[PDB]
């Protein structure tokens, strides 16, 4: 049993890039439950094979990482192109990892055809018929069956809490007490203007202390329909794997999600944010059932709710502790049930 690993529109190298990351992490956490598994990228590196080393057939089973393909500016997006030629070289099925509602699989080669460097590509070359099984994140699948409506060979769809893998590493471990800087914190990209009535709603015009961490820039919110006075501090991007430090200099994070991840995706950040040292702040709307913590507490309706909520955390101190006592134990919860979340990962790659 051999499996490839790559990631279907960025380089792969290091930590400096949450793409990159996610792939690594995501080879980690399947090297870990007892699997031989490789990384293919551009180059061979730390963590990576070349695409141009290995021979694609030699592996049984190709775990695709969802990424757009997207032609920025007027050149030839090596990410992009490598990872579709090998995968339109892979004979078997192809599982994809769809962790973002605005990353479902698509051909590449609608768009290349009609780019001035188009002649060095081949529909042959970019076309990928194998069959696809999209592994969602999503518990209700609505989302991701509606995302791949454009395409055929996208034959099945199953679930699996992917970005639970930030609990279950075996290097994993709970943040401890940290001075604190901040009143409230998020770190993340400004996802092409998708979350900025959320974000403008809980990190401005909020009279705390907030930073807003990530890709994120300022000038990127001018929404006519979600005006602002204040902006939260935008502080700039930091490695994934220094995130759950960040939260921990806040008081609280919040944690927010695009308008299709309500009461489906239990992203990344809930886990990042919960094993912080920083009390997990949830939008309502985000999980109405409570499915993360059934305390009440922990959620918020809106911007007043939430400024309430934190002046009552900066007030006592005996409440910050047992909120974050509550949210540990319950991570530790998830944490306890590992073997069950290994294996079922490996009955979502057929094994
Ligand atoms: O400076 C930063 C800010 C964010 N992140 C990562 O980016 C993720 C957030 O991604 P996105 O902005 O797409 O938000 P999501 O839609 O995942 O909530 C976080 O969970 C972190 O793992 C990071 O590595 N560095
Ligand atoms: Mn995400």
């Amino acid at each position: 049993m051999k499996i490839a690993i790559i990631n279907m529109g960025n380089n792969v190298i290091n930590f400096k890039t949450v793409p990159s990351s996610e792939t690594i992490y995501l080879f980690k956490v399947i090297s870990e439950m007892g699997l031989n598994v490789d990384i293919i990228s551009l180059k061979n590196g730390v963590y990576t094979k070349s695409f141009d080393e290995v021979d694609v057939n030699d592996y049984d089973r190709l775990i695709v990482v969802n990424s757009s393909i997207n032609f920025f500016g007027g050149k030839p997006n090596l990410a992009i192109l490598s990872a579709q030629k090998f995968m339109a070289k892979y004979k078997s099925k192809i599982y994809y990892l769809f962790t973002d509602i605005r990353l479902p699989f698509s051909q590449s080669w609608p768009n290349v055809k009609n780019r001035p460097w188009a002649y060095l590509y081949t529909e042959e070359e970019l076309l990928i018929k194998s069959p696809i099984k999209v592994i969602s994140q999503g518990i209700n699948l609505d989302i991701a069956k509606a995302a791949h409506k454009k395409v055929d060979n996208v034959i099945e769809f199953e679930y699996f809490p992917i970005e639970q893998y930030k609990i279950h590493m075996n290097d994993f471990q709970l943040s401890k007490p940290t001075k604190k800087t901040l009143d409230v914190i998020y770190g993340g990209s400004f996802r092409s203007g998708q979350r900025e009535s959320k974000m403008v709603e809980f990190l401005f015009d909020t009279g705390l202390n907030i930073e807003f961490f990530g890709n994120a820039r300022e000038k990127q919110f001018k929404n006519p329909k979600y005006p602002w006075t204040k902006a939260p501090v935008f502080t700039g991007k930091i490695p994934m794997n220094m995130v759950s430090e960040k939260n921990s200099q806040a008081i609280a994070a919040l944690i927010i999600g695009d308008k299709n991840y309500n009461d489906n995706f239990i992203t990344l950040r809930v886990w990042e944010t919960m094993a912080s040292d920083a009390v997990m702040l949830i939008d309502e709307e985000f999980d109405t059932k409570h499915r993360i913590i059934n305390d009440a507490r922990f959620y918020v309706n809106n911007r007043a709710e939430l400024i309430d909520r934190v002046n009552e955390l900066k007030h006592s101190d005996v409440l910050r502790k047992e909120m974050l006592s509550i949210q540990h134990d319950i991570l530790n919860k998830t944490r306890a049930k590992k073997a069950e979340w290994q294996d079922a990962f490996k009955k979502a790659i057929d094994l």
